């Protein structure tokens, strides 16, 4: 039997399913601690930027938790992706401990910019600013990558890097009301928000987990922005960025929201 997580559904992505929309050709790449194999995902590729680890397995369950929500494979097993077509690549830049370096996050970056990513979905954040990372947010923009972040789980009124920068997409988390999850980062740079609390997804082990985070929210809008891809191939990293925000529901006031919560039906519309 699978199930559809209530997040899945609250961004309604079963609609833009219906429409025949499931992010088939487009590529996602998540930096993150790794991918696992599982019943069900498909990995397609990826590569490591974590020290002595040549592989993309998944040593903490991050990583492979935020893949099943843009991607867990539609049928009658498990939990269903916002996107479950797209061709998914295993981008390890943090290591077992869920931590990396800058210079392992900005390597995914710019390898998802050379490789011909379409989104990339950094489910991270780094406290302090970092040229380093902005310059690679930068890199991979310039390439055509939309790159879609986390604002962070402090609950502070400042957002995470590379979150805050403007070539980021920065997402925030929202509860089961449709109000800001309280661990939620907002202010400057918030351009939308998504389901982010108890979040069911896939797990190593080839079993399921329910987390919380912004990180868990990020790929709600990576999923959504890979649909409206397939319907629009021709579009730009920041056509499809400013068709999100456009579409989203509004929730409230921009510090703490952004343009609101991502909506599949309305964006592929
Ligand atoms: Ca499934």
């Amino acid at each position: 039997a699978q199930s559809v997580p209530w997040g899945i559904s609250r961004v309604q992505a079963p609609a833009a399913h219906n429409r025949g929309l499931t992010g088939s050709g487009v590529k996602v790449a998540v930096l993150d601690t790794g991918i696992s194999t599982h019943p069900d995902l498909n990995i397609r590729g990826g590569a490591s930027f974590v020290p002595g680890e040549p592989s993309t397995q998944d040593g903490n369950g991050h990583g492979t938790h935020v893949a099943g929500t843009i991607a867990a494979l539609n049928n009658s097993i498990g939990v269903l992706g916002v996107a479950p077509s797209a061709e998914l690549y295993a981008v390890k830049v943090l290591g077992a401990s869920g931590s990396g370096s800058v210079s392992s996050i900005a390597q995914g970056l710019e390898w998802a910019g050379n490789n011909g990513m379409h989104v990339a979905n950094l489910s991270l954040g780094s406290p302090s600013p970092s040229a380093t990372l902005e310059q690679a947010v930068n890199s991979a923009t310039s390439r055509g990558v939309l790159v879609v972040a986390a604002s962070g789980n402090s609950g502070a009124g400042s957002i995470s890097y590379p979150a805050r920068y403007a070539n980021a997409m920065a997402v925030g988390a929202t509860d089961q009301n449709n109000n800001r999850a309280s661990f939620s980062q907002y202010g400057a740079g918030l351009d939308i928000v998504a389901p982010g609390v108890n979040v069911q997804s896939t797990y190593p082990g080839s079993t399921y987990a329910s987390l919380n985070g912004t990180s868990m929210a990020t790929p709600h809008v990576a999923g959504v922005a890979a649909l409206v891809k397939q319907k629009n191939p021709s579009w730009s990293n920041v056509q499809i960025r400013n068709h999100l925000k456009n579409t989203a529901t509004g929730l409230g006031n921009t510090n703490l929201y952004g343009s609101g919560l991502v909506n599949a039906e309305a964006a592929t519309r």
